[PDB]
DNA sequence: CGGGCATGCCC
DNA sequence: CGGGCATGCCC
């Protein structure tokens, strides 16, 4: 069986989606989200909220899950890590090799999968506070996408899934990210390539 | 006492200096050396010939000496090491931490310093074989200067001692290194700054 | 803050 | 090979 997990968008019976805030037009915003390349440009170490957005309730004990991949399919099988850099030098319960953390959780868990190698974090899904429309993640990536030895200027992809306690899949989305010095710098660039040559 | 070592040339009562071998003009030369700012521009892990010229023979159980320091005053106190990348994935003799190696010689030691944690290679010195002037030791580098982590875009100097088997301080000199992809191209640019604004 | 150097890599 | 992108950093 594949050791690569699906990054195949299946929003499914509860109607999940994402949701991203709106950011500034500063060179060096903190985070910023591009809707046309479904791509999040991010500084590492700095909060990047994700919105989760469904049409149903899910069941008690649904969990959030959130895996990198490498988008190109030449990487596809590498698994995403810190580089040996970020790795040696880092900072609770996070193992330092983990690329993506979650801020503010008291239930956040790090996995390291026994037989794929691939790291992912999870917490459990809480439903939308009465007067909000969507449950807020904090997440980090801890390494550049430029990193030397980690993902070495290759793309990813975050897949996040939503699943109950079962272990049934209820819903998967994904978006890319490029963790960047100058995330404003680099979306406005990217989207002109797009216009100009996609 | 200073944990700093000494990057005073001291050519000393052998007539102690050091020569490079003249290079081409690509822009990705293996090694190239430029008399104007005592600089050697090389790449990784390839050999970069250093010559030991002396007038005076060296007594019997003499030593060559190689090791790097920050050339910048802000980080002379910092050692020089192998950033956290090319030490993991390093390929006999030689501790992965160590920057500097030397290749085919028989009798090369690799030091660790007890007191200051610098390292350093050391090799016997051989006297010119008849019909040559000089002597030739093979040193590799083994990150790149910008390499994240470890030099981090910091030049530094090499700093070569020729030391009696006692201890004693024969001779010492240095030159500046930048280990880079494409040393003939940074060379050019280099020597072209001097001119234009040193 | 935004203009522009930096430098291994471009597949 | 040499022209030029890349992207964290410029002190
Ligand atoms: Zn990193
Ligand atoms: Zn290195």
């Amino acid at each position: 069986s594949s050791s690569v997990p699906s990054q195949k968008t299946y929003q499914g019976s509860y109607g999940f989606r994402l949701g991203f805030l709106h950011s500034g037009t500063a060179k060096s915003v903190t985070c910023t989200y591009s809707p046309a390349l479904n791509k999040m440009f991010c500084q590492l170490a700095k909060t990047c909220p994700v919105q989760l957005w469904v049409d149903s309730t899910p069941p008690p004990g649904t969990r959030v899950r959130a895996m990198a991949i490498y988008k190109q399919s030449q990487h596809m099988t590498e698994v995403v890590r810190r580089c040996p850099h970020h790795e040696r030098c880092s900072d609770g319960l996070a193992p330092p090799q983990h690329l993506i953390r979650v801020e503010g959780n008291l239930r956040v868990e790090y996995l390291d999968d026994r037989n794929t190698f691939r790291h992912s974090v999870v917490v459990p899904y809480e439903p939308p506070e009465v007067g909000s429309d969507c449950t807020t993640i904090h997440y980090n990536y801890m390494c550049n996408s430029s990193c030397m030895g980690g993902m070495n200027r290759r793309p990813i992809l975050t897949i996040i899934t939503l699943e109950d306690s079962s272990g049934n899949l209820l819903g998967r989305n994904s978006f890319e990210v490029r963790v960047c010095a100058c995330p404003g710098r680099d979306w406005r660039t990217e989207e002109e390539n797009l216009r100009k040559k996609g």
